[PDB]
């Protein structure tokens, strides 16, 4: 058995910065694109476009990173039996695009699991992001399973959770995911956050978690689509990180360019 | 009439660094890929793989940058009547992938023009890179016109050329390109180097070249696929840089990730 865990694809807010909404939305709250790295459309949200502030979408390059990983999985003859993701839109969109690369977007249905959301300390303010519910994600042509019953529903998450609580819930939900998939297909894919690669696998392997300082230092080193594999040996039943069946993916930036500022 | 000039797409040597050949070629000089940003194949070269050292290919993401620019030109109904490129492999490959995005890769044939090569001061050592000739570029599936007669052949390029010589030949070749395309289609695309955006357009607009120190500082600000448009104004016949018909393209990096170093 393998549990694959990866980070979401490039997120719009990092590329376009503090006022990114002004580069993506007009005075009427309607989506506009101002750069070729912006998609042709974005879903409508209950609270309007400002719901994107705490829950940004992926970019065109994020979609491509995701598709390339799915294509690499297909090329390696790695069959994915179940796919789970964090409720963050960037995670759902990444999972969908991995499925497209895998040629499984019209077959597998993504299980949206709020227990996979990252440490809530990293959310701005006093409330969680207003996640798009699975019904609406499905309506937005993201291949989500609207019948999936999550292990940790949204209202079981606390905005004030400790590091200990985050790591422990990551372990809990990952065990529950493994248990409900056991003997129903040997490979499980989690599409989530930088912090998920270790949070979901540390205690699974019998290991002691790092302190939160060392943890955060590590989290900052996980790139978009950063991918790991935790395999269950079967001679012992012990889970261990092992080489993924796909190669890493590394690329550089294409920085902002204002031809007027530079060529005049 | 518009003259479009853009920089090539992401280059393999920049992403994978000083020892990139060791990540792309085995002990028998055969191409291997070790990252999902490396293509599935590279052409065989007369001098073998070491000919890539001074003439690196684009990456998978470089291909995608190029395709997205071609797609944007198509979507905006910007018709490209002729495409020229520098003999550098990265420029030829970019031009090919722009054509794919344009859906013109089975219609237009790229005119390889050594006059479009960048300032030769930036070449290592005492000889120019061993460029793949048009016949071989066509054999490597790169939509090149093997019948094109260049204005400045390879052996007309000086290894020790001055800044003034570089700027002046850029002006010369661009005039000859415009003249041979006159009344044969209004839009011309040059796919070349960071330095080409200004070198090809400066004197065309009746402007005085910058000093070489200022020029180099500017060239470092032009990203992959950085795109400009020099338009011939109807009332006067004066050429001037104007807003391109497509949006800019900006994205961030996906940095190197070694799961063993980071998660163990």
């Amino acid at each position: 058995r393998c549990l694959f865990v990866c980070r979401h694809g490039e997120r719009m807010d990092v590329v376009f910065g503090k006022y990114w909404l002004s580069q993506c939305f007009d005075a009427k709250g309607r989506y506009i694109r101002t750069n070729l790295n912006m998609p042709h459309s974005l879903p409508q949200r209950s609270g309007g476009f400002r719901d994107y502030e705490k829950d940004a979408p992926i970019t065109v390059f994020g979609c491509m990173q995701a598709r390339l990983v799915g294509e690499a999985l297909l090329e390696s003859n790695t069959v994915i039996d179940h796919v789970y993701c964090s409720p963050s839109l960037r995670c759902v969109q990444t999972a969908h695009n991995i499925l497209k690369g895998l040629q499984q977007d019209n077959h597998l249905k993504i299980r949206v699991e709020p227990g996979l959301f990252e440490w809530t300390k990293w959310v701005a303010g006093s409330t969680l992001p207003a996640w798009i519910p699975p019904s609406e994600l499905a309506a937005a042509n993201l291949s989500v399973d609207t019948t999936y019953r999550p292990h940790i529903p949204v209202s079981k998450l606390a905005i004030s959770e400790s590091y200990d609580t985050y790591i422990n819930r990551s372990f809990q939900v990952t065990k529950e995911i493994i248990s409900e998939c056991k003997s129903k297909g040997n490979n499980i894919l989690i599409v989530a956050h930088a912090s998920s690669l270790e949070a979901c696998t540390c205690q699974l392997q019998g290991l002691s978690p790092q302190n939160s300082k060392d943890f955060v230092q590590m989290v900052r080193k996980i790139p978009y689509l950063g991918f790991c594999s935790c395999e269950e040996l079967g001679e012992t039943g012990i889970w261990q990180l092992t080489d993924p069946p796909i190669l890493p993916l590394t690329h550089g930036p294409t920085g902002g360019f204002n031809w007027r500022e530079t060529l005049l």
